[PDB]
């Protein structure tokens, strides 16, 4: 498959070109994941450990630059770590596939209520560093599907491990110069 | 378990040799589970002697909870031999559905270990245009052979083998 080939080429280009590949890798990971699972949107939240909140970092608003997504850089979406599918994953490190967001009692509707967007489906995974969840990535809304499929979910679990290993490798490289 | 595994993968070690070894183990254990292989191995290339030699070699053992690997350079053979040697020599990925039917397969390792190999997924580990190793997944557990999906998923994690091995090669 062309897209995977293309992504593996993008990951090595990334390590070849960058001092600290992490950000480029995470963005490439999210963009590749989005297209693979056919999600309408995605996000990266950071965990504010100090305050026990999540806040937005990258927030896809469906805006595209020449075929591939651009994300909005904004910290404005901020809420308690006790709320939402994002909160659940920030607290436990689980990778979740929620087929019906509004049916799930953990879902935090406050974001939809604010944006006017309607969230139907969520794949949610942690970003992990040094034994802690430091961040959360979501894919939102299966395009013309009723939910993210079991294949989707398994591919996303694989991306969670990919990211845990990428962060570990980055922490490890940083130690040698 | 996936959440424990992710948090455990992220756990660091101050000691550099322990760190690099633990990382490689994690990669192999996850790859093995991901494609449902019975066994796996990492070989390094000895460019001088034109040989491959084992670095990490699964023998199906367990010390606690999860797979544990033999750290042993004991398996060694000419780069002319085997599916591993073919990948070292050309850099191509191989998915071999029936090892004994492939004339490139090195049957001498099975004679030595007593194990019977049936199928092999084998990927090159490349650092700077140079194949510095090969990784293998061996013997699909609930299937006839490794699928193309298996191959693609296994390939995604190969970069982490290259990074880990480069690190050991910097820490001479
Ligand atoms: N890119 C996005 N656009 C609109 N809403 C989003 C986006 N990413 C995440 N969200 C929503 O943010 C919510 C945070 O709480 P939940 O994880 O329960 O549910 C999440 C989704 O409803
Ligand atoms: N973990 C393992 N246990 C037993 N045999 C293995 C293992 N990993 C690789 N091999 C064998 O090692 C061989 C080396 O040459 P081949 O690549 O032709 O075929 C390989 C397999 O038969």
């Amino acid at each position: 498959q062309t897209e995977l080939n293309d992504f593996l080429l993008d990951v090595s280009k990334t390590y070849f070109d960058n001092i600290v590949a992490i950000d480029s890798l995470l963005e490439h990971i999210m963009i590749y994941a989005k297209n693979l699972v056919n999600a309408d949107r995605c996000a990266l939240f950071q965990v504010d450990h100090k305050n026990k909140e999540l806040y937005s970092d990258l927030f896809d608003i469906g805006e595209e630059k020449e075929g591939k997504p651009v994300f909005k850089k904004t910290k404005e979406i901020r809420f308690s770590i006790e709320k939402g599918i994002a909160g659940q994953v920030a607290r436990t490190g689980e990778v979740l596939n929620i087929p019906d967001a509004y049916a799930d009692p953990r879902f935090n509707r406050e974001v939809d209520l604010y944006t006017g967007y309607t969230t139907r489906n969520i794949l949610c995974m942690p970003i992990v560093s040094r034994g802690s969840v430091i961040g959360v990535v979501q894919m939102v809304n299966k395009i013309s599907g009723s939910a993210f499929s079991k294949t989707d979910e398994n591919n996303f679990k694989m991306f969670a491990v990919f990211c845990a290993l990428a962060l570990h490798c980055a922490n490890m490289y940083h130690r040698i110069r």
